[PDB]
């Protein structure tokens, strides 16, 4: 007997100042941030939300990236009155990097723990500056980080599908989910793209000034240079997605960790096989 959420959250507040030069203690987020349950789960208390939402983060040695993400979400979503949960998904050992595989396993284990119905798939170092950006599902999958400032505040190019997306569960099923063999740098979000265009979807966007984004700067992450067969592998990706994906995926969990404010899920996705 909870009525629905409105349709839109009237806590709102739009546009956000937002910097990354000042340290964070997660023991202080979690005690400004009192409703959000262990494992990082949060639904509110007035209301049920139609937004089932697994929020799922590839990881490997961003520990810092991660505290300032944790602190600016966390209000966000409470504000967007979701029914969520905080996934990280920390990559084992110290081989070549694994983005998309590593999404694949957040989505599998993330399901495990509730019944999610959307999936926000976020990059650990982008923070939205305005709340009216919506972290959940719509009728078509939707990209969210639209306009960053490392791209001037609009999107590189319109294909774009990189940085921060949501499916719903029923997206991320008819595309057979992630490809698995995007190693190190480059072109698994283009696959993705191409994934969701080849079974009749279209991206849906916040407009820019919604959709302004803030990416921490940091230099290069050792263990993630660009692949040099991702041109190769997007143009072929209409075959690959077939038989490429979550009816090809397996990986072990290493460890699960339930933090105040998140998840941990360390897993060994293996190397190029
Ligand atoms: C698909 O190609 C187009 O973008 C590339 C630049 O490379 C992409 O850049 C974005 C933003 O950093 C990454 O998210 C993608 O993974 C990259 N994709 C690939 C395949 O590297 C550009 O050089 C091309 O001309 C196209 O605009
Ligand atoms: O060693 C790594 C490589 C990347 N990532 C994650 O994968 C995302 C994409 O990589 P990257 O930051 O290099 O993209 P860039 O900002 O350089 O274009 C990051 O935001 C992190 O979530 C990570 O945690 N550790
Ligand atoms: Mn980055």
């Amino acid at each position: 007997s909870l009525p629905a959420c409105p349709e839109e959250s009237p806590l709102l507040v739009g546009p956000m100042l937002i910097e990354f030069n000042m340290p964070v203690d997660l023991e202080l987020v979690a005690k400004q941030n009192p409703n959000v349950k262990m494992g990082g789960r949060y639904a509110p208390r007035d209301c049920v939300s139609p937004h089932k939402v697994a929020i799922i983060i590839p990881f490997r040695n961003r520990q810092e990236h991660l505290k300032y993400w944790l602190y600016y979400l966390h209000p966000v979503l409470q504000r967007q009155q979701l029914d969520y949960g905080i996934y990280v998904i920390n990559q084992a050992g110290d081989t070549i990097f694994n983005r998309a595989k590593l999404l694949n396993v957040g989505f599998q284990e993330a399901l495990k723990d509730y019944d999610y119905t959307c999936f926000v798939f976020s990059d650990v170092d982008l923070i939205p500056m305005n709340d009216h950006n919506a972290y959940r599902c719509f009728s078509q999958p939707r990209h969210i980080s639209v306009a960053m400032d490392k791209f001037g505040f609009s999107l590189p190019y319109v294909q774009y599908f990189g940085g921060v997306s949501a499916l719903s569960k029923q997206q991320f099923l008819t595309i057979n989910g992630f490809p698995n063999n995007y190693w190190g740098w480059g072109g698994e979000d283009d696959d993705i793209f191409n994934r969701l265009v080849f079974r009749g979807m279209s991206i849906s966007r916040p407009n820019a000034v919604v959709g302004t984004t803030r990416h921490i700067r940091h230099s290069r992450d050792k263990k993630n240079e660009p692949n040099p067969q991702r041109f190769d592998r997007i143009a072929h990706t209409k075959e690959t997605m077939l038989s490429d994906g979550l009816n090809s995926l397996t990986y072990q969990v290493l460890d699960v960790q339930r933090y105040p404010l998140y998840t941990q899920i360390t897993v060994d996705i293996g190397t190029p096989s």
